[PDB]
């Protein structure tokens, strides 16, 4: 039985569940985390990928979390359940602006 | 102006399962997906089967995760055999064989997550 505990891995330092090795190798990596410790964090850092990612947002009951995605000089605010593409080369991040416990975001890279 | 998608879960019928599953990623999303999503929350799930064991011809990743380590536990039923996950875990069930899980434990915002592989 194939079971992973050793979790997250940090990578350059974002909480990766799945990367693309495990397994004999994946078409997605996911990274991402709890988001009611965030909803402190006053700035973010825009960055840019070379394959797409998903944005996705959820919480144990739709509408208790709330994050702004800044995607190209572009502020989108979602409630949670979402998910939102950013596609490879966009400069983009997020904020968290309202998280009960136990909403994530998790950002899947699309191999 | 990117694609959002907020019409979610997409409930999807799975074999075996009782009642459809909710997916937040199909493999149509997008243009086409490698993979598809399904699952959620795993508080009032607590010794209740989603599904009877069942078989895929794709591979299904589990994926047990909650705000604190150690605060949801799956038993994973897989060809006869039962393996308990911690959370955060990640167990692969190979295309083929008979799974499925059964939540021994779960606080608010513990999520078992069933992801299909192309
Ligand atoms: O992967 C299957 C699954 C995980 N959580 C739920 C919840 C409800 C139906 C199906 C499922
Ligand atoms: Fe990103
Ligand atoms: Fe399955």
């Amino acid at each position: 039985a194939e079971i992973v505990t050793a979790l997250p891995v940090p990578l350059a330092p974002a909480p990766f569940y799945l990367t693309a090795d495990m397994f004999g190798g994946l078409p997605v990596q996911l990274a991402g985390g709890e988001l009611s410790k965030l909803v402190g964090k006053p700035v973010a850092a825009p960055h840019v990928h070379e394959v797409d990612e998903l944005y996705f947002l959820v919480s144990p009951e739709p509408g208790q979390a709330r994050i702004e995605v800044h995607l190209d000089g572009v502020r989108h605010e979602l409630v949670s359940p979402a998910v939102m593409r950013i596609p490879a080369g966009s400069e983009h991040c997020f904020l968290t602006l309202e998280a009960t416990v136990g909403s994530y975001c998790f950002g899947i890279l699309v191999g």
